[PDB]
């Protein structure tokens, strides 16, 4: 199964907007999959994650150093950050410890972004189906609400003078058989196969072959990037 990947345009941009390009910190870093695009633009990149399993499989990179830990307890040293991201829903952040440890580590003038992307767009008619899918057949199983990753953090309580991010977005060149395996990450599917013993992806199949085309063909996947970004301490 194949995943969005963020672009190496949110990294260059997180490279302009900070203080400087010495140290990234990839705050929730899983197996570093965010963490190899900051090394594109950071000198050194900070990556932690507090599962064990997810940092011993990260991706190595002589430029990135990982460590399990929480985001809110880094053992970084103090005024050592340029760029802060959380890019993987800030899972089982205490957001106040999380602000303080970023003051902690934080050059002025560093910045904080937390990142997450929306709902996938192909075109029109596959569009449709895929809004069946989310709205309707899926509708019942969406899993626990995250308030603010789901509203791309326009909610999340955000104590930093905000940037006005640009506006971004995910890119993929994806054949049918991608696009599903893709559909087949949603947490909500899982959950419709556990409800229901039936497959929605089975079921929303033969609409999707009849939107898609020849399903060979790949076509242009996109998902709008939501930013929240700001300066953690005054230049």
């Amino acid at each position: 199964a194949f995943r969005p990947r963020y672009p190496r345009a949110l990294f260059r941009w997180l490279g302009e907007v900070a203080p400087a390009r010495g140290d990234a910190l990839d705050c929730g870093c899983g197996s570093g999959q965010a963490s190899l695009g900051l090394a594109e633009f950071f000198e050194r990149v900070h990556a932690v994650d507090p599962g064990e399993a997810q940092i011993r499989q990260a991706l190595r990179h002589p430029r990135v150093t990982y460590a399990v830990a929480p985001a809110e307890d880094t053992g970084l040293p103090p005024a050592s950050v340029d760029v802060a991201i959380a890019a993987q829903a800030m899972h089982w952040f205490d957001l106040d410890r999380f602000w303080a440890e970023l003051r902690r580590v934080a050059r002025p003038g560093a910045v904080f972004a937390a990142v997450t992307y929306g709902l996938t767009r192909v075109d029109p008619e596959v569009d449709a189906v895929v809004d069946r899918l989310y709205h309707g057949l899926l509708a019942r199983d969406w899993p626990p609400e995250r308030v603010h990753v789901e509203s791309g953090y326009r909610t999340l309580p955000f104590p930093f003078p905000e940037l006005e991010a640009p506006p971004l977005e995910i890119e993929e060149r994806w054949p049918m058989d991608a696009f599903l395996g893709y559909l087949g990450t949603w947490s909500a599917v899982t959950a419709h196969r556990r409800r229901t013993g039936a497959d929605p992806l089975a079921e929303i199949a033969p609409a999707l072959r009849a939107a898609w085309g020849t399903p060979e063909r790949p076509l242009r996947v996109t998902w709008p990037i939501a930013i929240r970004a700001g300066r953690i301490l005054p230049h």
